[PDB]
């Protein structure tokens, strides 16, 4: 009977008010979850619990403590029961797309077992080979076209009505998610962040005045430039969703976006120049001057690196429902040939989704495909729940390759305290040489601020 995290929902409703068909969560319930609440919240949000306490969000380090609030975490006054489960990943090593798909439809206990199981819960018949009389062994993977489909060998004869017509499992249309924030990096080969230049010199103040309202501003482009391998060639299909920059890795500052739906294997480098300008608003004395230092650096970097690629397929379901005792929605006896598939991965549409027909169960108008609590009734919950657990197991490729970048940057205008003469500006720039460093239409010029 836990709470279940991803049926909460939050009200803003007023003091421990809840919409309807929903009650406010108790510290202890809170407390249970925790963590999932709190990954929730925004930084500094703060939200009611029932009966005085609040709970608050990350920036407050997720603290339960007394309070009021005028949102209100909430629970269904009849949740869902009995979720499936969600596993940890099961992680393939890197490699082609063939030898990656290979060690996932091989996997007795991983894949084979389980989604013969899911067959046979579903009322799917002879889902097994003729030499073993249980299900999900003696199977045959073999592969067919794009895919790959596991089916009971059927050589020889067998016992049992319609006994040759074996049920076919068929895996198709796999497609590889690049997890942008699975970044892991190997041991750094190459880091520095090297001075290359020092500009030094000096701003002066040479009114009567104390002078101040004034920018002094450094203004300079420089290129950034990256590349990256690919060790094997499944990352020529994977892709990531949504745009993303890449992580930062050291001191070394860089601006690096890999783009959505692109080859992953596509985007092996670039280069990109950018005008930059940093000021800093110095007060000077009257008749004073104060130093001016800017450091020029060049940075690079180079790690072995690896993300993880989220692997779906479709499942396609094929074979004839037993009499007496199949899932389908209509529970047909006439032992009709069937075809379903359920996309495994991504959500697509409510027929093809386990979690969602699962969810949705004790709701009889949703029920229009799969009979779940038959399915239940007949094999009991855990058995139900462990069995799609597996099915339904995040399965992630990795997607490795070398990684290397190499910028120029400025620090930041750095200013001394001021001297007595025993805006004007002394500091020397030699555009030559700042061009052969990689520094390049570089300026210092001062402004009304």
């Amino acid at each position: 009977e836990p709470v279940y995290p991803d049926q909460l929902r939050l009200f803003s409703l007023g003091q421990g008010v809840c919409g309807d068909k929903y009650r406010p969560v108790n510290r202890e319930e809170a407390q249970s979850v925790k963590s999932n609440i709190v990954g929730m919240m925004g930084q500094w949000q703060i939200s009611g619990l029932a009966n005085g306490w609040v709970i608050m969000g990350p920036g407050y380090n997720g603290e339960i403590k007394p309070g009021t609030a005028s949102n209100t975490w909430c629970y269904p006054t009849n949740p869902v029961t009995g979720e499936i489960p969600t596993l940890s990943a099961l992680d393939i090593p890197d490699g082609d797309e063939v030898d990656v798909q290979w060690r996932l439809v091989h996997d007795s206990a991983n894949f084979i077992k389980p989604t013969s199981y899911l067959a046979h819960y579903l009322g799917y018949a002879w889902v097994g080979g003729n030499d073993s009389q249980y299900v999900g062994e003696d199977m045959d993977v073999t592969r067919d076209g794009d895919g790959w489909v596991i089916r009971g060998n059927n050589d020889g004869g067998c016992d049992g009505y319609r006994c040759g017509d074996k049920t076919a499992i068929k895996v198709s249309n796999f497609a590889y998610n690049l997890d942008p924030d699975s970044f892991k990096h190997g041991d750094v080969t190459q880091s520095d962040r090297q001075l290359v230049k020092t500009v030094v010199g000096w701003a002066v103040n040479d009114s009567d005045t104390p002078q101040s309202g004034y920018d002094v501003t450094l203004r300079y482009d420089t290129a950034t430039n990256w590349s990256k391998t690919n060790t094997y060639g499944l990352s020529e299909k994977v892709t990531t969703k949504n745009k993303f920059k890449w992580p930062l890795v050291g001191e070394t500052e860089l601006s690096i976006e890999i783009a959505a739906n692109q080859s992953w294997a596509s985007q092996n480098g670039g280069s990109t120049t950018t005008s930059l300008s940093q000021s800093v608003r110095p007060t000077v004395p009257a008749r004073s001057k104060i130093p001016v230092k800017i450091e020029l650096y060049k940075a690079d970097i180079s790690y072995p690196y690896e993300f993880k690629a989220d692997v779906s397929y479709d499942l396609t379901l094929s074979g004839f429902l037993r009499w007496g005792g199949n899932a389908w929605y209509t529970h047909p006896d006439n032992r009709p040939n069937w075809n379903h598939t359920f996309v495994i991965g991504p959500y697509k549409d409510k027929a093809s989704s386990i979690r969602y027909q699962w969810d949705k169960r004790y709701i009889p108008g949703e029920v229009k495909w799969w009979d779940w609590n038959w399915t239940i009734q007949q094999n009991g919950l855990s058995t139900m729940q462990n069995n799609l657990a597996r099915v339904l197991r995040p399965v992630r490729a990795g997607i490795t390759g070398d990684f290397s970048a190499e910028s120029q940057f400025a620090g930041n205008i750095e200013i001394g305290a001021p001297v007595p003469l025993a805006l004007r500006l002394e500091i020397p720039l030699d555009a030559q040489e700042l061009s052969g460093l990689g520094f390049n239409n570089v300026s210092l010029s001062v402004t009304p601020a």
